[PDB]
């Protein structure tokens, strides 16, 4: 449970760091230094979190490791303007930085663990002796060597290369952290001032942001684990804002969303002269085939009927072969209703499907007042030729091919021809 | 990574059987038995989970050290009725449960590691010498105690105190667990049969029930460790109407605020031929680039489509480079919207942008419809040099350079285009 605690600790860190730091910071998730690796313009930020509420008090011996381990780094990259930093907390020490002195430094280079010896302090300490060199550069090391080696780190005064004095001066700084709980209270405060309630953060975004980082630590790419306050922050409004509308949607019944739906397309409904294409799947209206005549005479009898205010041919797509076209310019020529296909025989011609029709004012004649045909690849090239004003789409229709860009497009979610109708305003109640 | 993943697969292990468990099992997160507890009326159900993703087959030596504490644990609490389970995972091992036979048992107790003959075989087959009693007893035992215990071990024959038989056939159950990715999703496929939704879980109940395991794992206290499914979803459904209540009803302070805002701007709005300033910062409005086109067409199409009575043309000014300008005019062209931007190249130029537009009232043609720049100091001498009746600032854009005086400034806060268009009168309901 403890392992477990420290790794929710970190993470918290993590967490708080991330919030704390600028839209310009990049902050690496168990980045390749030490566990928090915030990179600036100019400063990068290295910090190793450590757990211990399980000490009484603060012991020198408890940070020899991770102290090593930053002065082996600090060595090999002291040409690097890199910050090192722990954190570390300890439930009978105040929290704030505290400072390490040089002797305390040497006293950690002193310490007569073997496995520090032969991994940090042999790098910060070389032996003078090509003998303790040579055993120290074995894969396998005997007990014998090992002996040896730590008798000779022990009895012999080597000198430090690293910079003890600039390192601790400016590149190190100790920092005992704040409790679990604190650390966490203080992460959810800082949730709370990117405008998240305290409801919100308590439920969804902690938890999220909790997986995020867990989910982002266990990745093995060091570039995929660089995350920003930037990112986080859309992220949780992009699950925010999914998780509204998916509740929003399940309280108003039907009439409520279609009234709704009615409300938000009467504006550019009411305007004369838009040009507005319909892009129908025949499979999702029922009784398509016995109602779809009645249904454009009705649209073309309310959005095409004044000569001269009227000036846009509408346009109506369909999911279908070329034969039901057939049919239906049957059924339309039976009815009088002028509509153009495109199609002769079949072949598609180009220059008839996109023409305009001609009018005659005083005779009150139009040329034809739709185009019907298929979503075959030739229509579709002359939809993306002449982009029209609003796009409606019925039925979910694969929209993959069309250039939708600068075009409003207005997803109608309908299984009858009746919700139809009252969605663009052409009955008062279903 | 290895030691993390198993921790979220035990996490999920235990989320799985609180949520397949009833109404009347007490449950221990980390029990003081095994990882899970499953106290039922008058069988507690014991659960040790491992993960072997890195193993390609199964073997008797994996197992080892878990069946070895079970069967201490069963010795030291044969009177219990507690059943015990072995959760493993392998990736080529079919899932279900495994039978283990005697003789494996009896291979078990022959273990060669001497950790396992001092903690867990000793107490199972007690020694026959004294001496190695003695041994046995020992706190800290010296490398020749281990060697001289280890050859004893292996080289005498030892009575078992605990009846394997018994053991094996009524306390003891070996199961080979799902993958990570199948627990998970049969876990998720668990919560959707509570009433909740997949989105809804993945966002909310799965993060927030995770995040409750790993608190409730790492608590001291055994006592609070115990948990129900009664409980979690209690939890989950609070955490979930919080969410709900402040998600919802919330919306009543930022709509009654945006309609006040709208009645107090309609006024000057339906004035045929006032000269409206737009200063818009892009960072401030969501989807500014893919919305700002059909948003501008709107406005002409609403107060810019009158010939005879719109008089006048509006201008908006980004806060933008020369780039995203040339950007926007290419679009804007596209759509078949003239506009004038007032740059030639790089070089702005003053008596291009403030030319008054020709009109030809008999063929419905207006040179250009909207004026679109940066914020350039050049521009902003332009603005200063033809004063504008209604000035409109959008994301708190520095006017410090603009001429303020005697000029009616109205800055509206909003977040996207839909809520600009509700205050412009250009919607009626959000």
């Amino acid at each position: 449970d403890h392992t477990i605690k420290g790794f929710l600790y970190q993470f918290n860190k993590t967490l708080n760091s991330i919030l704390s730091s600028t839209d310009q910071d990049e902050i690496q998730i168990e980045g390749i230094i030490e566990d928090i690796d915030i990179k600036n313009s100019n400063i990068t930020n290295a910090i190793q979190c450590k757990y211990h509420e399980s000490k009484v008090r603060h012991n020198l011996s408890d940070i020899y490791k991770p102290i090593l381990q930053m002065l082996l780094h600090f060595l090999e990259n002291d040409s690097l303007n890199i910050k090192y930093a722990l954190y570390a907390y300890f439930p009978n020490e105040q929290v704030g930085v505290k400072e390490v002195t040089k002797s305390q430094i040497e006293e950690i280079l002193s310490s007569s663990n073997f496995d520090y010896i032969s991994k940090y302090i042999s790098k910060i300490k070389p032996p003078k002796e090509q003998i303790i060199k040579e055993l120290l550069g074995k894969t396998s090391k005997t007990t014998e060597d090992k002996t040896r080696i730590k008798k000779y780190y022990e009895t012999s005064k080597l000198e430090t290369i690293v910079d003890i004095d600039k390192f601790l001066r400016d590149h190190f700084v100790f920092e005992i952290g704040l409790s679990y709980e604190e650390l966490m209270n203080e992460t959810k405060n800082l949730l709370m001032k990117e405008g998240f309630s305290l409801e919100d953060v308590k439920d969804l975004f902690y938890p999220n942001s909790i997986q995020y980082i867990a989910e982002l630590s266990i990745l093995p790419e060091a570039e995929k684990r660089i995350s920003s306050k930037n990112k986080l922050i859309d992220y949780l409004k992009g699950n925010k804002k999914t998780a509204m509308s998916r509740w929003t949607s399940e309280v108003l019944t039907r009439k409520q969303l279609l009234k709704v739906r009615k409300n938000q397309l009467v504006p550019s409904l009411n305007i004369n002269s838009r040009s507005r294409y319909f892009i129908i799947d025949p499979d999702t209206i029922d009784n398509f085939d016995d109602e779809f005549i009645l249904f454009v005479k009705d649209y073309l009898d309310k959005y095409n009927s004044k000569i001269k205010l009227h000036t846009e041919t509408p346009c109506f797509i369909l999911k279908t072969d070329v034969n039901n076209l057939s049919e239906y310019h049957k059924r339309f020529v039976s009815r009088n209703i002028q509509i153009i296909t495109g199609y002769i025989g079949d072949t598609f011609y180009f220059k008839e499907f996109n023409k305009e029709p001609k009018r005659i004012i005083k005779d009150n004649w139009v040329e034809f007042k739709a185009r019907i045909s298929c979503n075959s690849d030739e229509v579709i090239k002359c939809i993306n030729y002449k982009k029209c004003d609003d796009l409606y789409i019925v039925g979910g229709v694969d929209v993959s091919l069309l250039d939708t860009a600068d075009v409003n497009i207005e997803n109608l979610e309908i299984n009858n021809f009746r919700e139809l109708k009252y969605l663009l305003s052409m009955l008062k109640e279903i």
